[PDB]
């Protein structure tokens, strides 16, 4: 009699919460570790093209995961290891080389997504796609087109992280914990993003109401400088460290939690926005979405000034400007 | 009247669970992110010598921490930012250059710790020191000597991770969840480490009792191959990826949780072992320790065979062999 | 040599997060179990006057706590077991007998607090007092007077639970998760409580803005019926079951979490409100407070209509009407 | 246009982790609150026969659940509200009247289960049955027979709580945290239960090995007194308080966690034991079981002395003694 059979009388013998991370660069692995440690998944699948490096990240993560609610953790160049994923996070992309045009970068990303997205869909046809790759508003559009998925199951990391950053500085200024502050940053991810002053409050007391010169240039307190420092903060990280990993990792884990645990929470994420704010093109921008187990179940219809509406409309034009030139 | 003063009537105006990570290489930051995400600390302090890279890791971690129970997160070249740390994790070290002697490497690590440890102690005199730097059993001794701390407040990452790995394979073989398996790997971290077959059980049913030829060469099932595959697993990670980060990060977070939340849990960690197993020298090896808010409160006196006892004794000799030559 | 000494080599030999629950009725024990299971306390102290019943609730709770992060759990008629409590929850009360006057009931509660509060203070002088006993806005005042504590360390359960209930129905009506809805119920706990329509939003989009006839009687959708159903819900529980336990238990655990884990979260809790809304008497009502490790660190100055302000002012009069008649 | 439609643009429109508690007495509700607070279930169903009291417990629990990851919470006299339960906890039964025979009580419990179990099965045919009702080892058998479920999907609360209690006192004696102690109490729940000395260890160091006169009468340290104090502790709760609620609540929540979150953890729970310890009858006793999402997946074959084996065998006889007389 074997030792197994002497010790254990056995009576009995598919994952329900599988997550795939595509790309195991800094960002991919930051997503992966941040998702493990929120115990969101019973199976975690890693996919990249450098095979020896992929298997090492899988093994290192496996070994650490022994100190958690350990899920199944698998990896491969072949997308068959991503089968029956509830959620697939795309981090894979090309980084812009110096003197490369915006349009040229997007097209190289498009040519990559033309290999990735059809393989993801082949093996996980009812998954939600969460797009992290930059520039995120266009690459969400790209993944939507290639996948043929409905708009609810294609989401971009969007302004989730920029909004968190905004609320931190909002908090520092009012002497209030960031989580007690509310306020969104919507539209095109980075630089062109719109701080929405109308809906910024603490405990439902509107800041616009108390200080009606809030967003404006004749603002004694200069709250414009907040949205400026949010965007500078993104760059100062890259200047000092070389890249950002942790910040996007946890921002994505936050979005993954809302989807995987069906929290029906509000995130300013890139979604198909044709119909709203007088935009007639198939562009994606960040507006507040309820995220649940079926992805974006609802949008929250934010009332924007004509200034705010124009700044979005201008972003939607720039974005369609590139999208119409892309070859699928 | 400012917007802050119009909105908020204030009534009121030191951290109790501060953790310092020394070194923000792969391992340091894996420790840091893994500690953030277990919400162990109200203040987290990062210290390294490359100033621009340090500040970037701090900022990136800060930004991500907006999606957690956000602690204070600070960084500096100067150790004054580590003041009143309950726990300090040392990851800083020298890596062995080509043709460099084992003794010479340890002495360079000694000369580094002669700058680090006195600065750590100056600013956090009642802290626990958790040593992760390799070779860990000697560098724990080094930190103990330089700090003049009692043996309870100086701990090495030790065989915590190797034991977890062992128990995983133990589990796979018995068809039992790793956390339902018990069994230690003690002594010198890596290669020379001793699987303790006497104390390996499931639900208190000793495996040694059911299959008395367990550890031996005449073992039909060849359980020796388990401890072999544990050590090969460490290397296969380094061959494939370049280094290990995640696995030690979470292994250290596990030890930090036991200390910071006073769990009084048992970990096989490097501690001063003079008195036991006929060892008369001031050497550190991994034996089961109860970890709590005062560090190592208790040892568990494991009864070892003459083989096991000799393999430890031999490691203690090798280690004192280097320790006696070091210049403080 | 004993078995303890053969097995365990000992190296070493005060709680930092002690909570006392005063009163082990339905409500007290609901508080206690709800606080245990959020692992908020390293020591839990139970105090009541029926000694045999007290010790049984302690033992039953002890035995269950073996399946949690087990704290120390103690009990006594003598308040010396409450020493060094960070938080003391008063649930002790008299229940109104048939034909007893409202004033007479409050005075019996006062005569009880005249024994409890000085004993609590004697043994835990830097604690926060959380008052749950009804009528809660007056008994918070009573505990404030007897304790001589500053207004920041004396808090009443207040409208925390009523506001939660409101937001649930708000959610059901908008097809939004309760936690994505914001909106307070302020003032005198129950019946006289004021739904604050100005500050009710989803994702910062004010409901008042979209539907300016919200609070009013000429409201097509009849949102007044929400605050009505909140108050009826309190009664329908007592009619059907005899009392409420679970609801106040978890409402108090929520407030305890904010204090014990220093979350600096906003709760509509009873606090000293002289200075605000043209109120010159020492009365307590529910306004939004930031709760942290020092109790109420901040108030949020909510802008109220003249109707809302008058309804509060009227409650403050009624309450001072009773407070001035009480004998200390 | 409604306020809902002005605020929310909707895109989209069954529970996967439903738990039913049958009986909302002290024990039932302690189970319910303890299960809510471990966030195990997306739907919780309460069933009892007193309709007005049932609806009050549901409402009180509903209101408290607003401070958690709020599940759906329903109740009814009709079992149709228990449809698609992954786990059903039976607390309903009869208490022994004065001068009533043991056999007569069990038969009245049988006649109740003949209404409950077929209704549970009708609406949740693939559920796991967790039996809490006393006497638990017989009523588990009763539920197994009536349900026609396989032995893996019928589990009794068993000696889970007695074993926890044992380990606490074991810990107090060795100066070790209860969770660092291992040791089972197996067999018939209460009084006749067998402390298994062979498999009692700390960190895999067997206590039997260090002190071979452990269980015996010639034990200088008198460890027999531990199992005595475990059983006296059960009674002293009932003498002092009237009943036990919290202890069984959390003991059941522990078992529910292992099943609902597929932890594959070891619990000494009542299961069909024909085949083991020379027992040829269909009796249920507590032996170590791996609990997962399909209930009892595996048993751990504990080696027992002839004394231990005889004490179980004697319990199995007494139990079959009653079981053979029951009318289905
Ligand atoms: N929403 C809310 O805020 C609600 C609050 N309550 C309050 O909770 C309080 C307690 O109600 P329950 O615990 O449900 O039932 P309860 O009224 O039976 O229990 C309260 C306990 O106070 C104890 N007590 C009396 N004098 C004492 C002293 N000198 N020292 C220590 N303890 C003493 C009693 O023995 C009793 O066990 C009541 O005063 C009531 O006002 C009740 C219902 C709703
Ligand atoms: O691609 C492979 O080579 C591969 C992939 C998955 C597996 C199975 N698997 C897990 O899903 C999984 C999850 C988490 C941990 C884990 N393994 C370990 O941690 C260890 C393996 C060997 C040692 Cl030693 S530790 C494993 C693991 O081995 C094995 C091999
Ligand atoms: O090294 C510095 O110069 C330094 C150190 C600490 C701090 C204070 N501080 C925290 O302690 C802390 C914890 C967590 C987050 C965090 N800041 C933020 O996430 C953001 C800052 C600026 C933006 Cl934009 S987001 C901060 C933060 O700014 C600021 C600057
Ligand atoms: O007042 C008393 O009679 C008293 C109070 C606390 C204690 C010590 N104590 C704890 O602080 C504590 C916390 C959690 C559990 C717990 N005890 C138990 O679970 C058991 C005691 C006896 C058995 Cl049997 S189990 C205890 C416990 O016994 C002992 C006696
Ligand atoms: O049996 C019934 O009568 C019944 C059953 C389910 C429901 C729907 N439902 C939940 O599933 C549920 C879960 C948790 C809370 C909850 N209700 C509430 O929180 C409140 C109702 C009214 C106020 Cl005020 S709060 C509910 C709730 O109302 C309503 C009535």
């Amino acid at each position: 009699a074997t030792l197994k059979d002497q010790l254990i009388y056995n009576l009995l013998k598919t994952p329900q919460n599988k997550i795939t991370v595509v790309g195991v660069g800094a960002v991919g692995m930051a997503c992966a570790i941040s998702i493990l440690m929120k115990d969101l998944a019973d199976e975690l699948a890693l996919v990249d093209v450098i095979e020896d490096k992929l298997k090492g990240e899988m093994m290192d993560l496996q070994h650490g995961s022994l100190f958690l609610r350990t899920p199944k953790i698998v990896s491969g160049k072949d997308y068959n290891v991503t089968a029956n994923s509830k959620l697939v996070i795309i981090t894979a992309g090309a980084r812009q080389q110096e003197g490369e045009s915006r349009l040229n970068l997007v097209q190289r990303n498009v040519n990559i997504f033309k290999f990735i997205i059809p393989n993801v869909v082949k093996y996980s046809p009812n998954c939600k796609l969460l797009i992290v790759s930059n520039p995120v508003d266009i690459l969400t559009y790209v993944a939507w087109k290639i996948s043929g998925f409905p708009k609810n199951r294609v989401i971009g990391s969007g302004c989730n992280l920029d909004s968190a950053r905004f609320r931190y500085l909002m908090g520092e200024r009012l002497g209030v914990h960031p989580l007690s502050c509310h306020g969104w940053v919507l539209g095109e991810h980075g630089d062109s993003s719109v701080p929405v002053w109308s809906g910024m409050n603490v405990a439902g007391v509107s800041l616009k109401t108390l200080h009606p010169d809030l967003g404006t240039d004749k603002d004694k307190e200069q709250w414009k400088e907040v949205h400026k420092q949010v965007v500078e903060s993104a760059y100062e990280v890259i200047k000092l460290k070389g890249y950002t990993s942790w910040a996007i990792g946890l921002s994505v884990a936050d979005l993954a939690e809302s989807i995987m645990k069906n929290l029906r929470r509000v995130h300013p994420v890139s979604t198909m926005i044709k119909g709203l704010y007088g935009i007639k093109d198939d562009v994606f921008l960040s507006v507040p979405c309820i995220l649940g187990q079926n992805g974006i179940s609802d949008l929250v219809k934010v009332t924007l000034t004509s200034e705010e509406e124009a700044r979005l409309k201008k972003s939607a034009d720039t974005l369609w400007g590139i999208q119409k030139e892309l070859q699928f």
